[PDB]
């Protein structure tokens, strides 16, 4: 009952934001009936063509029902030939591009905190018994640089856990794998995982014990957590709840666990967030 159902005439596509696996995502404008305002929105038109599924809507009723600062919520759904999902527009985009776009202007406090946040979001999804199945930096959106949120829960071979490849098994402990790649992405500043290895050969390099490398900025504490996320015996992997504590502990002394050049001139200020939070993130 938390899922507004929109008519086709009260919103319009305005700019393409990118496509991916399941759909295309536009910047749309919501025009409330009777009103002369245009409220911006993010729409994701599916890539299929719904035919009285049911299935979807029954899932959108869950997605729309996730109250947590760090996980994004489906806001509405227009059931059209191509179904349209509507959610809050995030101008900064996703954390992938953001770390890319700011390659040499990201302190250790940010990175360690993003890691904290994605964990908290993930942990909430775990507690809600939902498996993300597609956690990656491109699916972490930036509300403000200080607040990131997971989107798109509910084939990224290069992020999947070995067992999800070999046996299509998506348990929570495999999302902890994807979490491991995501942090890797964060610390490598947008690098591409296994860049060079065809995505038909990952199941083999993984079974040989091959794993992504230690990013430059990473220490032994920050890279050993990652490695655990990528262990074969699924249950030998950290629980999301234990990554919050570890990463939260490291975030309290970041220049000690991340070694970044000029880290001395790049940090979080109360005036600059009290300004950010009124204009954008009013939690
Ligand atoms: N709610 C949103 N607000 C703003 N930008 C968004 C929003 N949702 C998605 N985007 C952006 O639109 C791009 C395309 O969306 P999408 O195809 O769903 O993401 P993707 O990660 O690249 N594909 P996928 O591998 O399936 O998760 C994303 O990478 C984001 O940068
Ligand atoms: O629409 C989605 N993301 C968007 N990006 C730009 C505008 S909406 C995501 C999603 C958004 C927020 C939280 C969780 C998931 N989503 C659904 O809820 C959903 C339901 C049923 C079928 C397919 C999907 C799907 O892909
Ligand atoms: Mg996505």
């Amino acid at each position: 009952a938390l899922l507004r159902i929109l008519k086709e005439t009260e919103f319009k596509k305005i700019k393409v934001l990118g496509s991916g696996a399941f759909g295309t995502v536009y910047k749309g404008l919501w025009i409330p009936e009777g009103e002369k305002v245009k409220i911006p929105v993010a729409i994701k038109e599916l890539r299929e063509a719904t035919s009285p599924k049911k299935e979807i809507l029954d899932e959108a009723y869950v997605m729309a029902s996730v109250d947590n600062p760090h996980v994004c919520r489906l806001l509405g759904i227009c059931l059209t030939s191509t179904v349209q999902l509507i959610m809050q527009l995030m101008p900064f985009g996703c954390l992938l591009d953001y770390v890319r776009e700011h390659k040499d202007n990201i302190g250790s406090q940010y990175l360690l905190n993003w890691c904290v946040q994605i964990a908290k979001g993930m942990n909430y999804l775990e507690d809600r018994r939902l498996v993300h199945r597609d956690l990656a930096a491109r699916n972490v959106l930036v509300k403000t640089p200080q607040h990131v949120k997971i989107t798109d829960f509910g084939v990224p071979i290069k992020w999947m856990a070995l067992e999800s490849i070999l046996h299509r098994i998506y348990t929570h402990q495999s999302d902890v794998w994807s979490y491991g790649v995501t942090v890797w992405e964060l610390m490598t500043f947008g690098s591409k995982p296994y860049d060079g290895i065809p995505a038909s050969e990952i199941s083999s390099i993984l079974e040989k014990g091959e794993r992504l490398p230690q990013p430059p900025i990473c220490t032994i504490d920050v890279y050993m957590i990652m490695r655990k996320c990528w262990m074969i015996d699924a249950d030998s992997r950290p629980k999301f709840r234990e990554l919050i504590i570890e990463f939260s502990k490291m975030a309290r002394d970041p220049q000690r666990y991340l070694v970044i050049q000029g880290d001395e001139r790049m940090h979080l200020s109360p005036t600059d967030s009290n300004f950010y939070r009124a204009l954008m993130d009013e939690e």
